[PDB]
């Protein structure tokens, strides 16, 4: 695959100061942080966080209004803008605050979900790169957090947002969302959460025997995808030195049987088909005479669902890349991802800097390709105005 890494990042200067100036959408992005104004100085005590050239950063960076914003991103003109939480007091007023009285109160419940925590089930990439075939891996992560943090958790206010390279992020931002503590976000994180472990750890998915809803939900979207993408794409039973990462994952006492009939057998199509029966046939409890398709779905899951780092999504000061900032390092716009329109969202398709500003000289973001992602954006702020009285 490829890393997206812009070749020559010496335009990013002038691209910048364009793209501030007349394609960044400062009225849609004030709406969002300015949360209806029902919450006075919301807006005015969030953190942001500008990255300059050279990795250089400035924190606790916040503004009055929208003109204060749109001003200072003009000025700066920064390579990445992090957004953090909502604070006890302006951050740019912190050190006036006496030691201990400064507090981050609030902020969104966040995920961040990169392509390299997949690495030990990707036989298309290298750690770095991504392609066509592992990028179903965050289709089916998003599909699979979304509809849980949805249906299960009832979080009516979903934002996703391409990472600009490797991943999604997920805003949720319902008010009772951005005032939950750190324990109560770890304990969400920990009823998503199924794969497990490190490198040290060779299975990392382990069943109960009563099935919960969310994980047949999460098993369901899986199956939809399972086959074009392991079978097919990924080839996960090509041959012994793949088919044996799977057997690590299923009791020794029928590696034996499902060898041969590998061996037997001439693609992974077939090869799936004989790993579900001996599978669906193997007595996990000597005592009863239960069967089903827990090891079937080990495997599934420890493909195909994603990895959750705890420490993104419990922290209440985590500072996490702004939607519609800019990938240094390739050029890409933090576009928001149209959930109706997961299955065509295409990484390699995504707006540039470069491309859009090429775009805009040939007055508003409207004459670009960014416009169907502000549009998006936007309905997901309608549905924010609506929940307000
Ligand atoms: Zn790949």
């Amino acid at each position: 695959g490829t890393s997206m890494e812009t070749f020559d990042p010496t335009e990013l200067p002038e691209l910048l100061k364009l793209y501030y100036r007349r394609l960044f959408p400062y009225s849609q992005y004030y709406r969002w942080l300015n949360y209806g104004g029902v919450i006075k100085n919301y807006f005015q005590h969030r953190e942001f966080s500008f990255t300059l050239k050279d990795d250089i950063y400035i924190r606790y960076q916040s503004f009055n209004n929208q003109s204060d914003l749109e001003k200072e991103m003009q000025k700066m003109n920064p390579y990445k803008i992090d957004i953090g939480a909502v604070y006890s007091h302006r951050p740019n007023q912190h050190n006036t605050v006496k030691l201990g009285a400064f507090q981050a109160q609030e902020k969104e419940l966040v995920f961040d979900i990169d392509m390299t925590d997949y690495d030990d089930v990707r036989r298309c990439c290298s750690s770095a790169d991504i392609c066509p075939k592992c990028w179903t891996l965050m289709t089916m992560a998003i599909r699979i957090i979304d509809r849980a943090l949805k249906e299960d958790f009832g979080f009516k206010h979903r934002l996703w947002v391409y990472s600009g390279r490797r991943g999604v992020h997920c805003w949720v931002c319902d008010e009772s969302v951005r005032k939950l503590s750190s324990a109560v976000r770890s304990g969400i994180v920990e009823y998503l959460s199924l794969v497990k472990g490190g490198q040290d750890v060779k299975k990392k998915v382990h069943l109960s025997e009563k099935i919960h809803p969310f994980i047949r939900k999460s098993i369901n979207i899986i199956k939809k995808y399972f086959e074009e993408y392991a079978l097919v794409n990924q080839d996960i039973l090509e041959n012994k030195e793949s088919w044996d990462k799977i057997l690590a994952l299923v009791p020794e006492t029928i590696h034996d049987e499902l060898q041969q009939s590998f061996q037997k057998s001439h693609n992974s199509l077939q090869r799936w088909e004989h790993l579900k029966k001996v599978a669906s046939r193997y007595q996990n409890n000597i005592k009863n005479d239960k069967y089903g398709p827990w090891l079937e779905w080990e495997i599934m899951l420890q493909y195909c669902f994603p990895r959750l780092d705890i420490n993104v999504s419990k922290g209440i000061n985590h500072l996490l890349k702004s939607p519609f900032s800019v990938h240094p390092k390739t050029g890409r716009i933090s576009v928001p991802i149209d959930l109706q329109k997961v299955d065509q969202f295409d990484p390699f398709t995504v707006p540039t800097i470069s491309f859009i500003c090429r775009e805009l000289d040939a007055r508003d973001y409207k004459k670009t390709s960014l416009a169907p992602y502000v549009k998006v954006f936007e309905h997901f702020l309608e549905n924010l105005d609506k929940s307000r009285k």
